[PDB]
């Protein structure tokens, strides 16, 4: 019944996460050959695809939290590197991105004849994350090579660069264990 | 009158650098982007030719000089980047490779029956030299890529990474001023 996120989350999959991700790995394995000899560090394997839930998609990450600069291109439309900061010291490397169908919940939300107010949207994000949630379960080379992170900025500190890096730090703790 | 250096050369042009020269440029252009981005440097363009008189030509070019490492392989049969090192820091960077006829002129040399001494060798080093020189200077986008770096190593201080670094200093000053 009127419910948005439903198609955002199908359409996001259909035509933008399951074209880009198959060979996502193979590009980032390609150039984490270089990162290793050149500045002895990898770059994660996954797609790391950000979920916030006040649909505020910021046109520059450095923007929403300054400890994220962006890195490098991946060389493989357009995906980029970012590095996360601790103290001034590189602790991860990521690509990185915001979920663009939520753009869309925060224009409908300053579009007046829609009717959709701000406590529809973020019922509309949560909605989205739990439909890409499962259409990424029952997808085989998809789950494995992107994860979500969805997270409410909070009214005020709030590290964007944390939240990433616990998620980076664990996945790292799967591939070495299992 | 058996001039092996004659043939040794055209044969190393004709062969060899005329057929990787024309795209070395765009490969470490390609490259570059990367290396500026991840470690605020650059590569230099020109392909650097070690050509020792000793036609002494180690399997390792840290085996001849420990200040000159094995960065990385331009992703692109097969060139290495090497960084040269000043007091353990990175002072320049650099696709460097020793000139394969050097070896045959020194196989040579302890050949019995070629009846070619060490002073033959190292005159027809000489030559060699001197001929790969001409040929480059009438070729046209060969002498703009690649730089011919002859010198004796005395009878004993000598730095292989000085030498190529007074060199790559050089080429970098002309790149700036003309
Ligand atoms: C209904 C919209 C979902 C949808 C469908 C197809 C797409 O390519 C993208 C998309 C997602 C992220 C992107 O970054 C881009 C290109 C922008 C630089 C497109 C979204
Ligand atoms: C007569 C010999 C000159 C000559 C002719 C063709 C060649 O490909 C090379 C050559 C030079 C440098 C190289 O590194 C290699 C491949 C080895 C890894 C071949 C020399
Ligand atoms: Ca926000
Ligand atoms: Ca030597
Ligand atoms: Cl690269």
């Amino acid at each position: 019944n009127f419910n948005v996120a439903h198609g955002l989350a199908w359409s996001y999959y259909i035509g933008y996460l399951r074209l880009i991700l198959p060979e996502l790995q193979a590009r980032i394995r390609t150039y984490n050959q270089h990162y290793n000899n050149l500045l002895r560090g990898a770059v994660s394997q996954r797609l790391y695809i950000l979920l916030p839930l006040d649909c505020g998609v910021p046109d520059n990450l450095s923007m929403a939290d300054p400890n994220i600069r962006f890195l490098d291109k991946l060389p493989q439309y357009s995906n980029s590197i970012y590095e996360l900061l601790e103290n001034g010291q590189r602790a991860g490397t990521c690509v990185l991105e915001y979920a663009t169908p939520l753009q869309t919940l925060f224009a409908m939300s300053q579009y007046s004849q829609a009717g959709f107010s701000r406590e529809d949207r973020l019922e509309q994000a949560k909605l989205f994350c739990r439909t890409l949630e499962d259409i990424l379960a029952d997808a085989p080379e998809s789950q494995n090579n992107c994860r979500l992170i969805a997270y409410q900025e909070p009214a005020s500190s709030f590290s964007l660069s944390q939240e990433v890096l616990r998620h980076l730090r664990q996945e790292e703790k799967e591939e070495v264990t299992v």
